[PDB]
């Protein structure tokens, strides 16, 4: 990534900023730019590629045979009980929260069992993340 | 990826930006600008490109075979029981939130068994996130 | 991707701004702009391009063969009870919610067994999320 | 793809903005642009392209054969009771709310068995999301 | 990746910053500038670049033959139980909150069994993140 960039409040090439009551007298501003930008990205000189792959099975007695791919839970037990008993009682609940499983940003490209890749992949991510704001 | 950016407030190639009560004067902006953007990307030069995949079984005996391929989830149990018994009592309850399974950005290309893959792959996430705000 | 932009306000070439309340007085403002952009994306010189795959079964005996894709959820269970009892009490409930399951966004591009691909994905997602704003 | 944006209130190339009670005096204002754009995106040189896929079967016993495509959910159980018993008390519910299941944006393109592609893919998502504004 | 940059504020090439109830007086400003940048970036020459594998069983036995990718939970219990009781108590509850998975970022691109890889791979991450601001 030839240019990747996180910028909290202003980008600018050039600036002339008056704020907040400034007195702003007598000025003469004079700019000459020259800017060119050559991009070559990514050119590829190529003849001959090949992918090829060739499977046999011949004469033969397979049995009980299993691949399972990534990602298995099976078997996950989630137990949150919450019980409130009040004889004569004063409560106050302000901002109160109960998360489980929370999932913002799931990106996922290749997943497989068997992958033949030839190429170019990219994974960009930018964020302002503010989980809980209260009072 | 030539370019990304996250600006939170303001993006400007020249900015004269007179805000909160300034007092701008006698000003002469003579301003010359030549820009030029050449953009050569992802030009691909081939003769022969070739996929080929081939599979043969002969005079096999196969028997529980079992593929799988990923994510995946079987048993899972999610119990959240709540009781609330009140005799005589005052309760105030101001931004109280259960959340079990929340998902904002799912992304997902490639999810596959066999994948022979020639090319360019690409993913890009910009977000500004808050959750709760409350009070 | 040549340009990604996530910009929260104002995005602008040249900008003259002149905001709350200010003076403008004696301005002039000469502004000479040339600017070209050249794009040369994605071009592809190609004489041959062959894709192929081939399956033979002879003389084989298979029995039992199970090939199952991702995302199997099978069994899940999903209890959440609430009971409420009140003899003689005073309950204010305010901005309060219950969610199990929430799905924002998904994409998803290719999700297969056996895949075989020549050329380019992408895949860009931008947003702005605020889930639970209240008082 | 060459131009993606995200911009929260304004987007301009030259900007003259005066607002909120300023004092606008003398001012002269000359511009001159010249802007020129030439897009050349995805031209393809392609003398021979060939898509083939063969299959024979001969001689062969094939029993209880079982392919399953992705995304199966086979047995889920949602169970979600809520009891409210009361005898003398005051219940006051202001933005009370239950969702089980909510799904925004799905987007699919190609979920298969067996895919064979060429050519060019892209999914691109823009949103604002406020999910509960409520007091 | 050639730039990757994170700037808190405000990131600008030349900058005239005129805040907070300053006098302006008499300036004269000349700014005479010539940029130029070349990106000759991921160029490459290959002849012939060959993708090849092949698989071939004969006479062998096979039983039990278990392959198993990554990520796997198996058996997890979360018990988390909360039981409150109050005979005649005063309860003031201000900020407070249980959570038990929170995932905010997951990027996953590669997670196979068997990989053969020819190219470029790249994962860029930026973030502001705060958790919890309450009082
Ligand atoms: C500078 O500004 C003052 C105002 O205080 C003015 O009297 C004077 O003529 C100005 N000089 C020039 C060269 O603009
Ligand atoms: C502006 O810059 C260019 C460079 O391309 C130069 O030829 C020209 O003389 C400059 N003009 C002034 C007034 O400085
Ligand atoms: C690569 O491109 C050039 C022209 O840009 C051409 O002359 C040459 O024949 C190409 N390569 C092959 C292998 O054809
Ligand atoms: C295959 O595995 C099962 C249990 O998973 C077992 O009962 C069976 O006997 C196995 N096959 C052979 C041929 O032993
Ligand atoms: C500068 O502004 C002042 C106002 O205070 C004016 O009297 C003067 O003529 C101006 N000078 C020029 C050169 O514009
Ligand atoms: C403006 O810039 C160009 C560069 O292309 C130059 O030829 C020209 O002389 C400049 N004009 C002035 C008034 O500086
Ligand atoms: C590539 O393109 C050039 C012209 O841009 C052409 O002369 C050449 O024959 C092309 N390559 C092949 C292999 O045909
Ligand atoms: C295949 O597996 C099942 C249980 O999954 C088992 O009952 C059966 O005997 C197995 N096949 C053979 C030939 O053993
Ligand atoms: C500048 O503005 C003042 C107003 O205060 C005016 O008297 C003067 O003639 C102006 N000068 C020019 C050069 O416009
Ligand atoms: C404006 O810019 C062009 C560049 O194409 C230049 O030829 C011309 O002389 C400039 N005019 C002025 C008044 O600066
Ligand atoms: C590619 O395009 C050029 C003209 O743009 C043409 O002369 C050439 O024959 C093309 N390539 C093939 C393989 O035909
Ligand atoms: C195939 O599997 C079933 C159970 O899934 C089992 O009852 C049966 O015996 C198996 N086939 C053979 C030939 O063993
Ligand atoms: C500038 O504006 C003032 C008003 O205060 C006026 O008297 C003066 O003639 C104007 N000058 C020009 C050059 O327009
Ligand atoms: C405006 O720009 C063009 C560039 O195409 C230039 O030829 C012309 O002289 C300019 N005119 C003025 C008044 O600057
Ligand atoms: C195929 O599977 C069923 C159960 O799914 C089983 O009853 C049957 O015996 C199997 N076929 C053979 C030939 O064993
Ligand atoms: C500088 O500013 C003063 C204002 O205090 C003014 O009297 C003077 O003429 C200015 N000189 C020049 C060269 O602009
Ligand atoms: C501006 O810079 C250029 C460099 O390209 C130079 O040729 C020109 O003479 C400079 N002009 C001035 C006024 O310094
Ligand atoms: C590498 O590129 C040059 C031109 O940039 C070319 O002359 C040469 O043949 C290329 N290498 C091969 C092995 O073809
Ligand atoms: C690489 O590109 C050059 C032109 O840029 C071309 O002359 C050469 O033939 C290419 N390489 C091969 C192996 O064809
Ligand atoms: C395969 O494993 C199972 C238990 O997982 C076992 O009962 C069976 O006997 C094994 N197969 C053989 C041939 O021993």
């Amino acid at each position: 990534s030839i240019d990747v960039k996180y910028i909290g409040v202003k980008s600018a090439y050039v600036s002339y900023d008056v704020q907040k009551r400034t007195i702003y007298l007598n000025i003469t501003n004079t700019l000459n730019i020259t800017n060119n930008n050559y991009y070559s990205v990514e050119v590829e000189n190529i003849t001959a590629q090949v992918q090829f792959s060739k499977t046999v099975i011949g004469k033969a007695r397979l049995n009980n045979i299993t691949i399972i791919g990534p990602l298995d839970m099976k078997q996950i037990d989630y137990t949150v009980p919450t019980v409130i008993a009040e004889e004569m009682s004063y409560m106050y609940d302000f901002c109160t929260l109960i998360s489980i499983k929370v999932h913002n940003i799931v990106l996922m490209m290749q997943v497989t069992v068997t992958t033949t890749y030839f190429g170019h992949s990219e994974q960009i991510s930018q964020e302002r993340y503010q989980y809980v704001d209260c009072g």
